[PDB]
Parts: C-alpha cells; structure tokens; sequence
C-alpha cells in the first residue's frame, strides 16, 4: 500500500500569492474570492501579538497584492471571518472547480498541495492527528497551502495552513478561518498535545490484510464497543465513535468480519503484540489509511 | 517534516485521455496532436498470448480506434507503433499540452506516477526506478497507460508508461519510446523480476532527512573508508556507493556536519546489527525511494 494523494490540477487552477508589504503567503481563488490567512496583514511585530480587528480596519482593497503568477487581481472587498481573510477580486477564477468547503474529523485523511509564492511544489498525504496537527512536509512561506479530497469531480477543501509546532508537525484552520485544535495565529510559544493512534483507520488497515489474504490475527471472539474502548485507551488508541463503526461498514461487508469481532482481533493484538509476526509485511500497525483509502487502493 | 511528495499533476492530467480497441479500454496520453498508449490495447485475450504485433496492426484500421478526451471523441487520422508504445495522429492539438520531453530514468531515479482509470486521473504518488527495473506501483486493471514524470521548471519530462503487473505485485513498463525498463516483455505469460538490491545512496540520504528531523539515534562516532563500506553493502545486497554518489550527497553533508563516509559507518551498522525493534522517521526499515535531490528539496 501506497500514500496516494488526489490529482492536483483542480487545485494548482486556484492558487494565487497574496502579499502585505513584504509578506506574501498563498491563496486560494474560487469564484470571485481569494482565501487566505489573515495574518498576512501582520507585520513581525504585530506577530508577537496582533490586534487584527484594528489591523485590518487600517487595511484598504489597495494595500492588499493578490497575484496569479505574475498577473495582478485588483481587490474590490476585503472581510475576515475567523482566522481567514477573504478578499473579493474583480475577476470570477475561470478554472474554478465544483467545490465545497467541510470540516474534517481526526483519522480523516487529506491531500496537501504546497505552495510558495503561490506556486505548487508539490502533493502529499496527510492524516489529521487526535491531537488535531498533521504530520505535513512546509517550509517558511508555505502559509495558506490548503488540504482537500475529490469526490467525483468536486473539491472538498477542509485545510489552509498557519503553523510549524516545536515538535515539527502543523496547524492550520477549515476553509471557515476556524483552527483545528487550541491553536491560535500568534507568534507565542504553542505546543501539540499527546497524540493517540488512530483506531478506526488500523481497524481498517486489518480489513485490508484480510482482503490481502494475510489473515493469521483473526480470533474467534468478539467485544462489545465499550469494552473495546475502555481497553484501547489505556494503550493510547483512540475510542471508536458510531461513525467509525459506519465508515467500517463496506469493508465488514466485503470481508464478511463483523466490526466487533476485528475489534477483539485487535485488542489481543494490544494485549499480546505481535509476537514476531508481521501484517502486510509490517510489524508496525499503520493508522493513516482511512477505510476509504482502502477500498480506493485495493478494489 | 519529511514525506513522499510527487510533484503537482496539473500539466499530466490534462493530458490523459481513454483509448478503447475492441473491448479493450485504457489510458493514453494526448501531446499536440498525437496519443501515446500502451500497443497490446490492440490484442484480445486470445492474442495476447503470444502477440505478433506487427501482423496484428497492420490488421487494423484507424476507425478501430475510439480516443475520447472526456466527453469529446477524437478523430484518429493515423498511427504507427514504436516499439511497445502506438500512437495515434488524431486532427486536434491538445491545447493543453505542456511544456515537455522523453527521458529514459536510471535505476534509483525517483518519478511521480499519476495512476488514471478509463482516462481518468484517480492518484498521485512518488515511485522508484528499482535496480532490477521494476516500480512498486499502486497499480489496478485499467491502469495500463498511465505514466511516470518529473517536473522541471515548467517543463514535464516523461520516463514511465505503465504496462505490466509481475506476480510478486511488482510493475513494469516502458519509456516513452516504448522500451522496457527490465527483461520484461508484453505478452501475457508468467513473468518473474531478477532479485533486487537496495538503492544505497538514497538510504543515506533518508538518514540525513532522519538527522535533520532530529532523529539521530543511530549515528555513531566511527568512520569507514569507501571500499569498505562498499564491500559490506554488497554483502547485505546494496549497490555500491559511487564517488558520484558521495559527491551528491555534499550538500546534505554540509547542512548536518556529517561526513558521508560517517553516515556511512552509521548505515554498516543498521545493517549488521539491524534497527533493534527502534524505528527512523517513522519506519521500521531503511527507505531507499528518496534521492538526495528530493530530500534537499524537503528540507532546504
Ligand atoms: C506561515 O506564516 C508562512 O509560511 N508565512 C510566509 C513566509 C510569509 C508560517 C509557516 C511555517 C514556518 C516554518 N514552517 C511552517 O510551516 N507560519 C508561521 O510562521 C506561524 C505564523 C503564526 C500562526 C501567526 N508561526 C508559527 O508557526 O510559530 C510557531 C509557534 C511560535 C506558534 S510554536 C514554536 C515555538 C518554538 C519553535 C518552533 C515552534
Ligand atoms: C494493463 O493491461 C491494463 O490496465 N489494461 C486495461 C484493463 C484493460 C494491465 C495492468 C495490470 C493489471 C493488474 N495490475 C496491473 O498493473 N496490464 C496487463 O494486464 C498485462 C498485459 C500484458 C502486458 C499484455 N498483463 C499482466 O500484467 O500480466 C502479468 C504477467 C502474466 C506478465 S505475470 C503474473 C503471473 C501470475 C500472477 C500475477 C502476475
């Protein structure tokens, strides 16, 4: 199994530079409006701790350069809503794509297209954390790089990024300005919490060794959801929801593994380890493939 | 951080289009005015046994041919077969068209792999050039036709046609001149990789992505020259490290302040002792589909 990102060329269609002064981060161009964060408008020293109400009332649509490529996209409107600047261009983006903005669960997985200047470099994929960071690849000017999935031929874009942690991983905001997780846009010390393992997705790491044939783990009980949950945490998984049940559902039906019984596969597994064996080739139980990525690689 | 990231695939996927023979349906890819596509769309199961592709296109006519670009299809007004690549002259330019070359990639060359179904981009990932000529692709029925690529500037180089599945669920395919990387051969019978040997140079570069992540337990304070280092690769099936490949590797020496020939004495180790159940970069083996350049490009 492979990391497999989604196909990027709807997204690159909407990326554009948005620059304060000398700062210049990346947005994203849907329609006849420009997202991007807002603290572009920061200088270093407003960084430390910004006022961005009063910052952005100094703001005029003049003061704001929005660029794609080279050409410039004169801004007619300009309005924050959390975290998110969205400045309104006097050109609707001709290749926008169908698109929607969503909020996305830890476990969910995501691609990254990351931008500087508003240029791609490159795509990759992403897991949101428990911990609500993600584990991404960004460099200094990779700011209002954004996270998406495509269903059919619509754009679900539910990531724009803000931060590097102390720890190396990152932060960032839906497509709303609001921030997955306590983080804040302030240049004060921040740190990620403890993470946990990402439950549902190693579930369905297990239904893909079963549909791989690699099925030595299988036991012949089963649990109750609470049992299972009570025992996952105190080996630092995460509990399951009635989502993650539902989710697992095509999986279970394609291997004919009821839920709870590969929930008591895999508590033994907790409780016993691997005893020298491997999964897939693996002695690592892998939490980044969600259900859908799944079925996507093996079907 | 530090992941596997293939390069944009904006300028590929509007090149990718469906071209359909017979009951045979899978991907091609539209430059100016030409479709470049795996040849066996031409053969039936039957055929494809043992294929004689020159006596089975003669047999065909441009008419046989159904190219469509999503909801439009294109007129086929000629073809001709290079080697295992047909291509076929439709009326229309794509106006899409990149930018672009063919390059044939050498064994350790990274690329970016844009899987497409039915003419449709579906995933995009970063693949290897093993050292014996296979891609440990993600790679279903309908893939065939998809292609491999680097991007330079604003230019596409393309190194890789998808064309086959080996039985260890391994790939195989051809450049764009239609030549196999490997011994491989496109008619439909069992065919087996020679063994594989790990890409060297990648791994210790990986090892210096680990270091500049902060992921420094295996280090150490000893050193090796490079023949000795190369005399134990080569037992544990590693290429040898070339000066070329020790060269490459300077910037990332440079930004660590880690001799090569001492990540080297470091790698001897991992492979004479193993990693003791300890992982690197998240891995609990050495990771060897990183070139210098890409981590360089990661981590600058
Ligand atoms: C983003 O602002 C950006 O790319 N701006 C472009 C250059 C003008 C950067 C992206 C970061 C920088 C390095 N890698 C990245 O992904 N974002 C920021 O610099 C953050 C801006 C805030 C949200 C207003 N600031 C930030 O991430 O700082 C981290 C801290 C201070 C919150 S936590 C910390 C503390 C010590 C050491 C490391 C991290
Ligand atoms: C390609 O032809 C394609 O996608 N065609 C579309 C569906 C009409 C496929 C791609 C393969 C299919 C499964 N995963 C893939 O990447 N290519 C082929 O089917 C090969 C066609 C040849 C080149 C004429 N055939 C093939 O890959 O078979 C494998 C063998 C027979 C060479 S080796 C083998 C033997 C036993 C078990 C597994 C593999």
């Amino acid at each position: 199994f492979r990391k497999m990102a989604f196909p990027s060329g709807k997204v690159e269609g909407c990326m554009v530079q948005v620059t304060c002064g000398t700062t210049t981060l990346n947005g994203l161009w849907l329609d006849d409006v420009v997202y991007c964060p807002r603290h572009v408008i920061c200088t270093s020293e407003d960084m430390l701790n910004p006022n961005y109400e009063d910052l952005l009332i100094r703001k005029s649509n003049h003061n704001f350069l929005v660029q794609a490529g080279n050409v410039q996209l004169r801004v007619i409107g300009h309005s924050m809503q959390n975290c998110v600047l969205k400045l309104k261009v006097d050109t609707a983006n001709p290749k926008t794509p169908k698109y929607k903005f969503v909020r996305i669960q830890p476990g969910q997985t995501f691609s990254v297209l990351a931008c500087y200047n508003g240029s791609p470099s490159g795509v990759y994929q992403c897991a949101m954390r428990p911990n609500f960071t993600i584990k991404g690849s960004f460099l200094n000017g990779s700011c209002g790089s954004v996270g998406f999935n495509i269903d059919y031929d619509c754009v679900s874009f539910c990531y724009m990024h803000h931060m590097e942690l102390p720890t190396g991983v990152h932060a960032g905001t839906d497509l709303e300005g609001n921030f997955y997780g306590p983080f804040v846009d302030r240049q004060t010390a921040q740190a990620a919490g403890t993470d946990t393992t990402i439950t549902v997705n190693v579930l369905a790491w297990l239904y893909a060794a079963v549909i791989n044939g690699d099925r030595w783990f299988l036991n012949r009980f089963t649990t109750t959801l609470n049992d299972f949950n009570l025992v996952a945490m105190k080996y630092n998984y995460e509990p399951l929801t009635q989502d993650h049940v539902d989710i697992l559902g095509p999986l279970s039906a394609q291997t004919g593994i009821a839920v709870l019984d590969m929930c008591a596969s895999l508590k033994e597994l907790l409780q016993n380890g691997m005893n020298g064996r491997t999964i897939l080739g693996s002695a690592l139980l892998e939490d980044e493939f969600t259900p859908f990525d799944v079925v996507r690689q093996c079907s």
